[PDB]
């Protein structure tokens, strides 16, 4: 069970045209490309996460 | 806090030359384009997460 | 293990003879209608889980 | 931070007309009535839960 | 995997002679019973959780 | 952050008069002693969880 | 599955020449000595984990 | 939010004296050196976390 973990979390704007994920801050707005990162992981197993969380349709605000 | 949540994982041998990943289960070897999956995320707000774990450096075996 | 996975959080205060969920925000009260939502899983194999947690009875306030 | 805490789990496949959740057991074939599990929960503050996964495109299986 | 969980949390200050936990909130201090908490489950299969966390002995402040 | 944890997981069917838990495992069956258990505790700020899980009512097996 | 946990956790700034953790708290700037930690476990079936997590490299700050 | 973690999970019995680990698995008897492991972290922010869990002392096995 004994195992060297690296892993990279990356949350922001994606944009896979210019291939870059930008986070807005509460000072500043960082840009990351991930083809850099993803790069890092070329040729090895992987286990890869791509979340996206929405709002719940309303019917009524009071 | 409610709120609507849509995640893909993939678990494979990476490889972003044809950015393709393609896990090898016990019963068969399946091939999913990452490219594909990656698109469908493409213009919106985001969690990527990117894991590799790898095996500890022995020093004694018996 | 790679797979897509679609979920919806909902909490509030549950009337199931209007079948709709309300949480009281501390800016707003929004009115989910948990039937619409439900439907959105109608003829699929689901994860259903509904917690409801209250207080502990006390001996003694102070 | 004390509390009392009630939650149910239902996972099978859903049928909202009939208002049934039915899980295929490697032994048999439950079927559970949503509707008489949900108004156990009628009228209280609650977090709703509903997922919903299924298995990833592939371009290519082996 | 379909089941039902009823589950108490208590957390304060235990007094096993009175059978008591108390727990000192920003706003009060409340007490509640384990002797009844407990008596809810008596004659159950349970799971049972009691853990105590402290602060680690310095050797340097500054 | 850091601290010193100690805690104490006990599985079984709870007998609160003799004050004991026992678990039937797969080659034999425990008892532990609720109330040793519990007295390593008395006099500390402690959090414990009692939860009991049961099956869901069901309406019909095929 | 009952059982009796024993666990140590230690944040902060790693020197292992003095074999030292010192987290700096909003507050002071504790130093705990990882030689007497670790030296609570010689001896014994432990689990060890050891994290360590930086900034992701940018290309476009603002 | 987003960022790069490196972690290192060492599980076995732990001999400070020669600061090794070394876990029993179903085939071989590993040894890792526990002083390697650490050093690749000497100079920088951790989480370190110990953990040692034993059995509950019983009173009537059968």
């Amino acid at each position: 069970a004994s195992k060297k973990v690296h892993q990279i979390n990356v949350k922001g704007f994606f944009d896979m045209d210019v291939m870059e994920v930008t986070e807005q801050t509460k000072e500043a707005e960082y840009t990351y490309d991930f083809k850099e990162i993803l790069s890092e992981f070329n040729g090895k197993n992987v286990s890869i996460t791509v979340k996206e969380e929405n709002e719940l349709p309303v019917k009524g605000v009071e």
